[PDB]
C-alpha cells in the first residue's frame, strides 16, 4: 500500500502538472492565436493529457473506494479528468469562452491539490 500511495501521488503530481499546461497553452493562444496542426500539435498533445488522466484513474479508482477519503468518489474523480481532456483540446482556441475554461481549469486543479495534500500527509505521517 506504500508503493499503491506513492506511485498514485506521483500520478496525480503528473496529472495536475497536465492541467496547468492546458491552462497556459490557452493562456498562450487567448494572447495570440498560434496555428496548429491537427497530427503535428493537437493530437500527441491530448493523448498526453488522455494517458495522465488513464494512469491516473487506474489507482484512483481502487484507491477512492477501498480508502473512502473524506468527501471524495469516484464520479468526482471522473469528472476532474473529464475537465483536463476538454481543456487539452479547447486550449487550441484562444477564443474558448474564458469563464468556462477558466471552471473546469479550477475545478481539476482544486480536487487533484486535495488528493495530493492528502496523500502527501499519509506519506509524511
Amino acid at each position: 500500500l506504500y508503493f499503491q500511495g506513492m506511485e498514485l501521488l506521483i500520478r496525480t503530481e503528473q496529472l495536475l502538472l497536465q492541467n496547468e499546461k492546458n491552462w497556459e497553452l490557452y493562456l498562450s493562444n487567448r494572447e495570440e492565436e498560434k496555428p496548429f496542426d491537427f497530427y503535428k500539435d493537437m493530437k500527441p498533445f491530448v493523448d498526453e493529457a488522455k494517458r495522465c488522466a488513464d494512469d491516473f484513474l487506474e489507482l484512483a479508482i481502487p484507491w477512492v473506494n477501498t480508502e473512502r477519503p473524506p468527501y471524495l468518489g469516484e464520479l468526482q474523480l471522473r469528472q476532474a479528468c473529464d475537465n483536463v481532456q476538454m481543456t487539452a483540446v479547447s486550449a487550441f482556441n484562444g477564443r474558448s469562452f474564458y469563464k468556462h475554461f477558466l471552471d473546469h481549469y479550477q475545478s481539476t486543479k482544486y480536487t487533484l491539490t486535495r488528493v495530493r495534500d492528502f496523500l502527501k500527509r499519509k506519506e509524511e505521517s
